[PDB]
């Protein structure tokens, strides 16, 4: 049988709603009056009613923005009665995918992060590892590609740069010489994390380094 | 069978070639390869290459700038034929609507119009008929309503405006009194036609009127 294509949707649509998405057709048309009605979730099971046709042109419309976080996919069915009451067509499948868009921060497992490390440890030591989920589409955007920063360090002694992080995987290593358990036992450091590469929505959380001997 | 509904396709489109028209699919996609191709007048019959298909994906494609007052409509066929050589559909109609531009100026019937007047004839007398024709849509625009107006006269005199015209019919009647055959027996008026309701493109023809006794 003839079928339409997944029909791509983009989620936070804004303006007028219904929006048009596709129209559909029954070549019974000059045989009989035909009346189009939509079946599923999405249209009469739930989310009811967020997408709706047209009975006598065949207009599939959307009636609200969609979330893509929420909902990704939704997969409906066409049904063509004729004005006598007879089904003229079997329910055709129709596929309506959500595509992304950057509307979620990245977002740390945690809010405190704790770490520790050696007193004599060379420059280059991993010491901790800080990590942050993005809820956004990771497989076709860049929208959950998270890059990892270090913001601040408290105390900037005796150096303000001591820890560096990895951009990628987050890991926080010993980047400079001079760490002292006697003169300051305590690091925090404010971490980012930001979707884009680094460039798009960004979060922060708290890496608590303590110096051992 | 589900099909779908007629396409609508802007006439004169500029930028880059080809530009995709709609999406077709067989649902026996998931049983074997399908193959896809499409035949008839616009595709494979004269004019050849208007319209194509991509063979793998089933994109419907317009190859060239459309001409609406040459061809308005456009009956193809399209085909899903597996990797096995096997037709896996009845082949389905596709309609291609030509929606119109205004692009053809009205034309004239004929360059000059002949007519005649009594000398004595009471203003509001029906002397001749200019016409013009529009290849444009009728029916769906304004692009082919004529209005009709008269731009010049020659000789100016005893006034320069001794006859008016219909903006609609083209008849062209005496507006004031003062015709004299032994002072000036020929007058030749300019008129004109211009579509979208006389604010569009326009041509010109002229109207020479005989004065008698
Ligand atoms: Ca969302
Ligand atoms: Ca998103
Ligand atoms: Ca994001
Ligand atoms: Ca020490
Ligand atoms: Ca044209
Ligand atoms: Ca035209
Ligand atoms: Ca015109
Ligand atoms: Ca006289």
């Amino acid at each position: 049988d003839w079928v339409i294509p997944p029909i791509s949707c983009p989620e936070n649509e804004k303006g007028e709603f219904p929006k048009n998405l596709v129209q559909i057709k029954s070549n019974r048309d000059k045989e009989t009056k035909v009346f189009y009605s939509i079946t599923g979730q999405g249209a009469d099971k739930p989310p009811v009613g967020v997408f709706i046709i047209e009975r006598e042109t065949g207009w599939l419309k959307v009636t609200q923005p969609l979330d893509r976080e929420a909902i990704a996919k939704y997969i409906l069915y066409s049904h063509a009665v004729s004005s006598n009451g007879e089904a003229v067509e079997d329910p055709m499948e129709i596929v309506i995918t959500v595509t992304d868009q950057n509307d979620n921060r990245p977002e740390f497992t945690q809010e405190v992060f704790e770490g520790s490390v050696a007193e004599g440890a060379v420059p280059g030591t991993s010491v901790m590892k800080v990590s942050a989920t993005d809820a956004d589409d990771d497989v076709n955007t860049y929208n959950a590609a998270i890059a990892y920063t270090i913001v601040s360090q408290d105390p900037e002694l005796p150096h303000k740069n001591m820890f560096t992080v990895n951009r990628d995987t987050g890991v926080i290593s010993v980047l400079t010489s001079g760490l002292d358990r006697e003169s300051y036992p305590t690091y925090t450091l404010v971490v980012q994390a930001a979707d884009l590469q680094g460039e798009g929505l960004s979060t922060t959380a708290k890496a608590v380094i303590t110096v051992k001997d």
